[PDB]
Order: C-alpha cells, then sequence, then structure tokens
C-alpha cells in the first residue's frame, strides 16, 4: 500500500533502482534501516526532529577553511575511532593507527633533521627523536616522517591562521640509510577541541569535556608499506583515560624525559615506527 | 582500559556526566548505538566516510533563506514521514497528518474567503472549498485554514524570490460558524524537490526520481484541537506510487473536478477536514 510504519524500511529501500548489490544500495540499505530503527527505539518527537535538523545544519555551516565540525563530530562519537580500528588491523609489532583528527594539512615544509618546526617559540622545547623499520626489524630509508603539534596556547597553526606562522609546529622529515629522524619542537600540551559550536554544545549537554591529552601527530609513508596515521601521547597526561576523541592506545603513549643534562631542549622524546607491508 | 571495536558503544556512551535517565542521555544512547552498529554492519571504509563527511557539510552549507536541505534529506529518506507517523495516534474520522516538508512559511496573509491566493495567474484556476468540523460532527468556528502550493512552473515562492510574488499560493483563511472555508488557487502541479545538491546527487545515485505527486498543503489550527499538518493529493496523479518523500495517504487524495459551465474557475476541488483532541 502507502507507507507505514511497520515497513518504513522496506518502504524507503524498495524505491532504489539501483541494483541490490551496488555498494551504494548496501550501505544505503543499512543506513535507513538503522536511521528508521533508533528513530523507532527513542521515539523522537516533531520538536527533536527540529532540533536535529537545526543542529546538522549549524554544523555544516561552521565548516570552513579551518574548521572541520563535522569530522569533530564524527570524533567525539567514536565514528572516526570506530572506521579507523575497522579499516587499519595490522600484525602485532606494527606500530598501530589512531584517528587522524582535522588538523593534518598536506604539503608542509620538507625541513632539515634537527631543524626547529617550533616558529612562535611558544612552549617547552623538546627533542623529537626515532627510527623507521619495517615489520622485519630494518631501518627504511627515504620514509617521510609528516609531523604535526599544537603551540602551548592549545591551538594548530591553521586554527589561528593569522596569529601564529604557517606552518608552525608542523614539518617532513625524509630518513637517511639508517632510517632515523630527529627534530626540535615543543611539548605538546593538552588542549580542548574546538567547542563554540554544536559539538561543544552536545558535549556540554552530555556533561562531556572536550579535552584531548597532549600528542604529536605522525604520517609516516614509505614505498611498498601501508601509510601509518598516528600520534604519540605525552605519558602522564591526566587525560589519558578520557580522550575526547577515543584515540588513545597503550603503545603509543611515548615517554618524556627531562633535560637538565642536555640543555639543548627542556625534553626530549624518543619513539620508533614500524612499517608494514 | 581503552577503545576498542568491540566496545566502541560502551566506551563512548560511558563518557556521558548526565544520569542514564535524561532524555539526551537516552537518545544519544540509543544514537551511537546504532550509529556503530550502521558502520560495523557495512564496513564504512576511510574513503566512504570522507565521503559522508563531505556530503553532510555541502548539505548544511547549501541551507539558507530558501531551501533546507536538511529537511528534504530526512524527507527523502522517509524519516521525517516516519517522525510524523510515531508521533500520532488520532481517532477514527479524524483527517491524518502527513510530512510538513520544508515550505510552509509563517505569517502568511490572512485573506477573505474567496480571495485568490494565486497571484501570478501561473496555471489553471481552481476553487478549493470544504468544512473544518469536529469528531462529532459540528463545524468548528475559528480554526484558521493556513495553505500552500506550488505554481505551475513547479516551485514555491521561496524558491524564486526575484521571479514570484511574495505569498504567491499561500493564505490563511479563518472560518466562520458555519466551519467552511474557501479560495481560489490553482490545481497543483506534480514537482521535483530541489536537484542541484547533495539529496538530488543521492537520489540520482540510488537510481530514484525526485518527484512528488501534486499536492495542496493545509495547516489548521483550532482552540482545543490537535494541529493538523496535511496535504490532500491531485486524484490520479502518476507519482501517487511514487512520492520521492513516502507522504501519500489513501484518505488525503482529492477528487478534482472541471468546471466547464462556471468558467470562473476550470475546476473545484471539495475537501472537508475533521479535527480532534
Ligand atoms: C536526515 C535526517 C535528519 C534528522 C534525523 C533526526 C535525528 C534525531 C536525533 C537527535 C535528537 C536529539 C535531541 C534530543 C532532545 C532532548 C534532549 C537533548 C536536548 C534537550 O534537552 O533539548 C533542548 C536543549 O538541548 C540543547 O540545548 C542541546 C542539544 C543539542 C541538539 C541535540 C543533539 C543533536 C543531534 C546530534 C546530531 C546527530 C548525529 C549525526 C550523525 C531543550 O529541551 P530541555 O528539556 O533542555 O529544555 C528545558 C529547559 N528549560
Ligand atoms: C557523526 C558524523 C558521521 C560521519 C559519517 C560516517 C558515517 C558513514 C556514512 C557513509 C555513507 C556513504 C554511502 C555512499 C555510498 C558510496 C559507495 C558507492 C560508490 C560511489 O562512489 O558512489 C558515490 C555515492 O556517494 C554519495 O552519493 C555521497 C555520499 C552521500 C551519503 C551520505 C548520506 C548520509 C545521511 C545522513 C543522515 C543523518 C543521520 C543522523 C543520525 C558517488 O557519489 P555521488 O552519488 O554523489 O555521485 C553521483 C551523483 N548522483
Ligand atoms: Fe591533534
Ligand atoms: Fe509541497
Amino acid at each position: 500500500t502507502y507507507f507505514t510504519e511497520d515497513q518504513s524500511v522496506d518502504t524507503v529501500n524498495g524505491r532504489m533502482g539501483i541494483d541490490a548489490g551496488d555498494r551504494a544500495a548496501v550501505v544505503m540499505e543499512s543506513l535507513v534501516r538503522h536511521l528508521h530503527s533508533f528513530v523507532k527505539d527513542v521515539g523522537i518527537t516533531q520538536a527533536e526532529w527540529g532540533l536535529a535538523i537545526d543542529f546538522l545544519t549549524r554544523t555544516g555551516q561552521i565548516c570552513g577553511p579551518e574548521r572541520q565540525e563535522f569530522i569533530l563530530l564524527s570524533d567525539t562519537l567514536g565514528v572516526s575511532m570506530l572506521v579507523d580500528a575497522i579499516n587499519h588491523r595490522r600484525p602485532t609489532g606494527a606500530t598501530e593507527n589512531t584517528v587522524f583528527g582535522p588538523f593534518h594539512v598536506e604539503g608542509a615544509p620538507i625541513r632539515q633533521m634537527g631543524d626547529d618546526i617550533s616558529l612562535d617559540g611558544k612552549g617547552e622545547s623538546c627533542l623529537f627523536a626515532g627510527q623507521v623499520r619495517d615489520l622485519d626489524g630494518h631501518p627504511i630509508e627515504g620514509a617521510c616522517v609528516d609531523v604535526w603539534s599544537d603551540n602551548a596556547d592549545g591551538y594548530y597553526d591553521v586554527q589561528q591562521p593569522d596569529i601564529q606562522p604557517q606552518w608552525n609546529n608542523r614539518g617532513r622529515f625524509l630518513t637517511g640509510a639508517d632510517g632515523r629522524y630527529l627534530f626540535r619542537g615543543i611539548k605538546p600540551t593538552a588542549y580542548p577541541i574546538p567547542d563554540d559550536g554544536p559539538v561543544g554544545q552536545l558535549l556540554d549537554r552530555l556533561g562531556r569535556h572536550p579535552y584531548r591529552p597532549a600528542h604529536m601527530h605522525f604520517l609516516v609513508t614509505a614505498e611498498g608499506c601501508e601509510r601509518l596515521v598516528t600520534h604519540t601521547f605525552v605519558e602522564g597526561d591526566s587525560y589519558l583515560e578520557s580522550d575526547a576523541v577515543f584515540g588513545v592506545k597503550e603503545a603509543l603513549i611515548a615517554t618524556y624525559d627531562r633535560n637538565s643534562d642536555d640543555p639543548a631542549t627542556a625534553w626530549s622524546s624518543q619513539y620508533d615506527f614500524v612499517l608494514t607491508r
């Protein structure tokens, strides 16, 4: 007949004109099924529906050059981490992926080893070093170590374009024959995700804080290897067990050593990445 | 301790700081549960995730004074009809609700009975008439009949702000003691929902058309009665069995009679509304 509540799912899915084995049909069949199930499960009202419409609208409207509020929504509802988890499984011993987040920027300067990526000098100086190897234990020559962090104010460069220098706490480093990287930066600082839009509103309404534990992002790539999209977390950070975006993994926690002794930098963090074929 | 695929839902929901019985917690618990189930069900890829982010973003960004693309998305996935369905359980004999759609505009001119709502004179003239009553059969005095339709070009006034006169095919009528309404308009025309944004892209990808059968919208309100948000459909419209927004109900299909004899209007359509509660 016409639409009924009991046949809502079949009614909507049955309008599709594409073959059932087309990937879009498989995805959309499940999306509609789950969406209808949700609405029925909690009895979404007309007013609640209107709230949702308004929220989704504002979420897209606040997106633009320096802000991806839909990524933040995905991130804070654990969707991003879940997508990473089911797609980027790897053997024991290989460094684990985690949530990408929205603040990677392609085409960062290719810098020299030992260069200082902290261009505004805000934070405590830190020496970052380690080795890229394959799963069989061999250093990889010509791996690209693409790194990004916030500054001491809790912001990535792209969040404060007219304040932070371009490429602040960003750089790309290409390993030599020994697989080693080394650069100077600052010790990362815990930061709230942008909380002045819908995502911040929702966290507030759920009695959730917006913070992530301090971390340095590493995107490590090499010919013939799976792309490693990860971060290292500052050991001891108070938010390690309450990351707003669910990104922490035990093995990604990095030690930070205080350097009275080597006063080139105040801190050092050593961390080795292991890629798979 | 940390996020795992198999504990993804508990991990995310467990961060809520509000009481389990708070409406936001009930809704969001189910939203996260269903959203994670969906992602797992069909194995959303990183690329698919990225496509969704972009799509949701564009959907919100194209919203504005004259277009609610999130409503259209809700409508075309059957969510709007479903929310209307589960929030109404009216008695036998009361006129049924259906999908609101995005084109109602508050504060339409209060017109006299017999006034013509068709200001651009595009379409075949039609006389619309009927009676508002209660379930016991008594006319309702002082009901407001708030009506809106497209013009012959298949657009609501707000979709062509520089072309259509303001309030074209819109008006509010207040019933007298006999409960009767009467106005002149045009016979409505089948129309595609706006198909140049994400929603149109999606329908195209699913091999679905963007069309609705011809209809006149009626929002009927009265003191002490449930708000009636409905439409009447043009009998015999070839899209009655394939409404893009699933809004058709048998009882809302209206008969249209041709008037050779009184060529004041070409057509007349008589339809009574029965309010409840
Ligand atoms: C294509 C389909 C599109 C439509 C699909 C429908 C989806 C429905 C799911 C969302 C429904 C959630 C809303 C539940 C409302 C009740 C509890 C939460 C908020 C609530 O209390 O509502 C209001 C306040 O909310 C606030 O101030 C903050 C709430 C923020 C908005 C609600 C959450 C948005 C939904 C998240 C997006 C969906 C995820 C994307 C995949 C006012 O009520 P009150 O009781 O506080 O007032 C009394 C004070 N005097
Ligand atoms: C919290 C945020 C969550 C973040 C998102 C994660 C959730 C996963 C959602 C995944 C949806 C992807 C499904 C699309 C199928 C793609 C695979 C088929 C092959 C292909 O490339 O087709 C594209 C289809 O994508 C398209 O048509 C573009 C994608 C459109 C799908 C998005 C619909 C989402 C519904 C939102 C409801 C709100 C829920 C609130 C609780 C072509 O591209 P094309 O078709 O454009 O080109 C043609 C113009 N006809
Ligand atoms: Fe980050
Ligand atoms: Fe309409």
